[PDB]
């Protein structure tokens, strides 16, 4: 049992995400506010398992055992923000290597990039962390992300 907390911008995908995960729905646009907590069981690679992950609203984060940074591959101001996601992991877990997947979400508005995929896979390598492109808008890479967090909870 692991609880695992989506960090990111406003509006880049962690509920969409969070969503398609848990329970294969995407929300269009969902009220922006709300910080949901969502527990459910799966099972990796079997070993199976249950995860809080917690669905944050860019303190249950000394609790938080794993990270998903969040950003959207057509904002470079989400992706420039995932490092004061970085350091608030660190400020508070505190170390220079939690559990932390970085993602770059939107991976279907591709006429619109302004973030290459080398440049992810870069500050991914400063982390020393997986990363992955998804597009929550049609569940794309989803189990991928959150099965790849849990392997780095226990990989610690
Ligand atoms: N095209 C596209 N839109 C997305 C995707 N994921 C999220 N969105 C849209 O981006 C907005 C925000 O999604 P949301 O999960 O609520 O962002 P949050 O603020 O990080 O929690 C809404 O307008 C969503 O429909 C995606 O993968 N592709
Ligand atoms: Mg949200």
């Amino acid at each position: 049992e692991y609880k695992l907390v989506m960090l990111g911008a406003g509006g880049v995908g962690k509920s969409a995400m969070t969503m398609q995960f848990i329970s294969h729905r995407f929300p269009e646009d969902h009220d922006p506010t709300i910080e949901d907590a969502y527990k459910i069981r799966i099972r990796i690679d079997d070993e199976p398992a249950n995860l809080d992950i917690l669905d944050t609203a860019g303190q249950y984060m000394r609790a938080g055992e794993g990270f998903i940074i969040c950003y959207s591959i057509t904002d470079r101001r989400s992706f420039h923000e995932v490092r004061e996601f970085k350091q608030l992991i660190y400020r508070v877990r505190r170390t220079d290597d939690t559990p932390v997947v970085l993602v770059g979400n939107k991976s279907d508005l591709k006429q619109l990039r302004q973030v290459t995929k080398e440049e992810g896979l870069a500050l991914a390598r400063e982390f020393s962390c997986p990363f992955f492109e998804t597009s929550a808008a049609y569940r794309y890479y989803i189990d991928d992300v959150f099965h790849a967090l849990v392997r780095e909870i226990r990989r610690k």
